[PDB]
């Protein structure tokens, strides 16, 4: 259609540790395919229920990248060290990417805070909308 | 208009507790009164300062639901039993409908976390943004 | 172009206590430059991770405003007096203006919770995407 709206949605992700970014598997919007060449994407990336596990103020931090890399990133993290439950965090970012630039795809990562392993348990997307600079 | 926004937003609902999911009094947009019937929806659902009150890890489960049930869903929980406080936890929660299956409205949605009262007393929103398929 | 999309995003602030909103310097979007006239505007204020200094339950209020003043607004805020460690609560507002009642920008806009210190370290993002009504 002439006003496409990508999105992408998980339920869970293998529990790992990374010092790096790495994908969160699923988070993926193939936007080659989706025929955007030109334009601006507004791209969500909205893990509402994350939690992390550690011993040291746990946390995640999470990102949108495209195949140039990271264009945003923030974290949440506990205001405990060794927090008494690792309650849910819910954790949205937004980002507005120029496709002019040579953007085939839209993807999420994330990394741990402070050796931290990452938890997606229920519903995570990544969504984009299309449209035009002013 | 040929790019509809729909929105809606309260400053509070009277607290209550639930166990299932029940309606966010105000959060409610009336697609099929839009001429909605075709494409896909982006919904936000935004509920930026609300807390929990309860003796048990409190915290909210909050859904975007259209008349097929519920499409996404997330929560906030303390990382404490007891909070000394019940801070104000922001939860924003993104899902994209495709409208064709029969969708003529989308709301907003919560539900209690062991038993937690459910704050709102100030501004939340339900938003959506229409497009269509790639 | 025909579907504008509007960005703005900061990576810092100056560090600054205030009772009353003050600017988020940076996230400001000029509306009038675009040629948004009439129609809505869905705009998100992303503040994915921000972090409040203080000694009586320290945070944060938000606002999106436009030269009319204060559209909505939300806060976080942490469950201790004095946080063990200030952790990061990521912060996210949607509100839907109608353009036409003399909208020329949008911008973002933070307060002190109870004297706290408002620090943004990092990415954050004020966005708009332009619509009609219904
Ligand atoms: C609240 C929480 O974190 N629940 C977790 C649980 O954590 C337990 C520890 O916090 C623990 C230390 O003793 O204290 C509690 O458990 C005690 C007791 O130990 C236990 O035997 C007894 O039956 O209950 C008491 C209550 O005080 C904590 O509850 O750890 C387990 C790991 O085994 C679970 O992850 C539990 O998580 C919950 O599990 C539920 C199923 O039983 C269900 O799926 C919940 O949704 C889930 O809680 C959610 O996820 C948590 C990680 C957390 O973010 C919570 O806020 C979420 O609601
Ligand atoms: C977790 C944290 O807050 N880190 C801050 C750090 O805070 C230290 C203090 O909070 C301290 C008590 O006041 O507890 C820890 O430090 C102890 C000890 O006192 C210290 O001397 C030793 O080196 O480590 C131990 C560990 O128990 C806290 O670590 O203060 C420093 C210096 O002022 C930093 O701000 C630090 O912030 C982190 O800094 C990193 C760069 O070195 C990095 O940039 C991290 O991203 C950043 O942490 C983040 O911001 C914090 C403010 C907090 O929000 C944290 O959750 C974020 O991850
Ligand atoms: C910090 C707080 O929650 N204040 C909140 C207060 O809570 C106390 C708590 O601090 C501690 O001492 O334990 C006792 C018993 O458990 C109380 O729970 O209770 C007060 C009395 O009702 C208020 O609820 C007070 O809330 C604040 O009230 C002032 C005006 O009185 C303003 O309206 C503040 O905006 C409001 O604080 C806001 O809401 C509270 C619930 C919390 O979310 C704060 O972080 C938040 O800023």
């Amino acid at each position: 259609g002439h006003m496409p709206l990508l999105s992408a949605s998980i339920v869970s992700a293998p529990v790992v540790t990374s010092e790096t970014y790495v994908d969160i598997p699923g988070l993926y919007l193939d936007v080659a395919k989706a025929g955007i060449r030109d334009g601006k994407l507004q791209v969500i990336l909205n893990v509402p229920t994350p939690y992390a596990t550690g011993n040291n103020f746990p946390g995640i931090y999470f990102a949108i990248a495209t195949n140039q890399g990271v264009v945003a990133d923030g974290c949440f993290t506990y205001s405990s060290k060794v927090p008494e439950s690792t309650g849910r965090m819910p954790f949205t970012l937004v980002a507005t990417i120029d496709v002019g630039s040579g953007v085939t795809f839209v993807k999420g990562q994330w990394k741990s805070v402070r050796g931290s392993a990452m938890h997606i348990d229920s519903y995570a997307s990544l969504s984009a909308i299309w449209g035009t600079a002013a």
